[PDB]
């Protein structure tokens, strides 16, 4: 065909029942996850060719960046919780990756506090159950498809993208590939 399995995705061997629809994994320890969010803008990009009735989530994942990492996943909880990803993904790549200021949870907070989150309710969510049962579908979703690596999209937890697959020769085309890839999987 033009879309085929083992080409510009695989096909995952045993099924993720229940999965979200499109599902998206990242680090901010991750220099490709950078490159898919500031300069090729995967995730929005995607979401322009969706069909709607499709919901979009992402996730952090703890394997990169050790303790920091883990103190990662917490704070992304956090961000989806207060619904501000888009007012904390960017600082918080630049901080990991570009300027190298985030060192500690201190640190990770700064961010949010800069972004305009008040102290008492990021620290309030950052403690709270609703943040730890968040933190826990993050690594149960990842845990449910035993990822290893990242970034990563899934398809209704059956079909995994394989960019590698796809020319990156120019940026936009490697990008509205990726993205029609994933409309082909999403009617699938």
């Amino acid at each position: 065909a033009q879309y085929e399995d083992g080409k510009q995705y695989t096909t995952l061997e045993k099924p993720v029942a229940g999965a979200p629809q499109v599902l998206e994994f990242f680090s901010f320890f991750c220099p490709h996850c950078y490159q898919f969010e500031e300069v090729l803008h995967i995730s929005d990009n995607v979401k322009k060719k969706l069909p709607e009735g499709v919901k979009m989530t992402k996730y952090h994942v703890n394997f990169m960046g050790g303790d920091l990492g883990k103190d990662l996943t917490q704070a992304w909880a956090v961000a989806m919780a207060l619904g501000v990803e888009d007012k904390v993904t960017v600082p918080l790549f630049e901080g990991v990756q570009k300027t190298q200021t985030i060192r500690s949870a201190s640190d990770i907070r700064d961010v949010f506090i800069n972004a305009g989150i008040k102290g008492e309710e990021y620290d309030a969510a950052w403690n709270s159950f609703v943040v730890k049962s968040l933190v826990a579908q993050q690594e149960k979703a990842a845990a449910d498809v035993q990822l290893r690596g990242v970034p990563a999209m899934f398809v209704n937890g059956k079909y995994q993208l394989n960019p590698q697959g796809m020319d990156t020769s120019n940026m936009d085309v490697f990008v509205q590939q990726y993205a029609d890839t994933v409309k082909y999987l999403s009617e699938k």
